């Protein structure tokens, strides 16, 4: 372990999660960055093939454990049904620096879907917070003229009262889940990206938008404020799980939904 993955645990347990979020954040700061405009660059990953001229192109998340190996379920549900790629964000891998901006990491990101997918039309998809660079992604590439044919947006919870009154529960349901190995390259990460997408605010695009809803809360709630939401124009979904197992243990539900939207 390490004593910023240990800390993030103990602030799970004693409800302190965004103080450690924001200092997470500022220990990011002393890390390198780039801006957009120096030459930093980085690679889709190849996840399934399938028929048709639509790709799904799924973008990572920004919690610690995210990565593009967050879509392998719902690759391999996919696999023959629509071709699917992964976007990392760059900063949660050794010797990869953090954006300086939103509009930066939106750049890099936009260039390699541009040089990959050529004119081959795609859809672009993230779940929580990589919902929010999924969308900032999709603007990015309708601002340079490559507009995806829609945007999948995975339990969303735009700039979140649900996701405040949870956060210690999604902090130890992270350590349950914890695929991949909470670093201190993961947690700087976590920090840069949590504060990113908490300052940034979407753009209205006009671009066909499908809410892919959790089937219930992680904890008990009053009314039904406690769903994924979006501020434009946008078709919702259900699908069996909550928040976390609707994307993994439910990826098949996911891919279906997918499949007829696509249709
Ligand atoms: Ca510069």
């Amino acid at each position: 372990s390490s004593a910023l993955r240990d800390g993030y645990r103990q602030a799970g347990v004693s409800g302190r999660v965004r103080s450690y979020l924001d200092l997470l954040a500022g220990l990011s700061d002393f890390r390198e960055h780039f801006d957009g405009s120096d030459g930093f660059s980085l690679d889709l990953v190849d996840m399934a093939d399938g028929p048709g001229e639509v790709t799904v192109i799924c973008c990572a998340g920004t919690a610690a454990i995210s990565g593009p190996h967050e879509f392998t379920r719902l690759a391999g549900a996919l696999r023959g049904i629509a071709p699917v790629r992964a976007v990392p964000q760059p900063g949660y891998e050794e010797g990869e620096p953090l954006p300086s901006s939103m509009a930066a990491v939106a750049a890099v990101q936009a260039d390699a879907v541009i040089r990959t997918q050529g004119d081959k039309p795609f859809v672009v998809a993230g779940h929580s917070a990589g919902a929010l660079m999924a969308y900032a992604l999709a603007t990015e590439l309708l601002d340079r003229g490559h507009p995806p044919r829609g945007v999948v947006l995975i339990d969303v919870y735009p700039p979140q009262d649900a996701m405040n009154a949870w956060l210690e529960e999604l902090t130890a349901t992270l350590f349950d889940r914890e695929t991949v190995r909470m670093d201190d390259t993961r947690l700087t990460a976590l920090g840069a990206y949590d504060r990113l997408t908490g300052q940034w605010r979407p753009r209205e695009t006009g671009l066909p938008t499908l809410l892919v809803s959790a089937g219930e809360p992680m904890g008990p709630w009053p009314d039904d404020s406690w769903k994924p939401t979006w501020p434009f124009e946008h078709d919702t979904v259900a699908v069996p799980g909550d928040h976390f197992t609707m994307v993994q243990e439910h990826a098949d539900a996911i891919a279906r939904h997918i499949d007829a939207w696509l249709g």
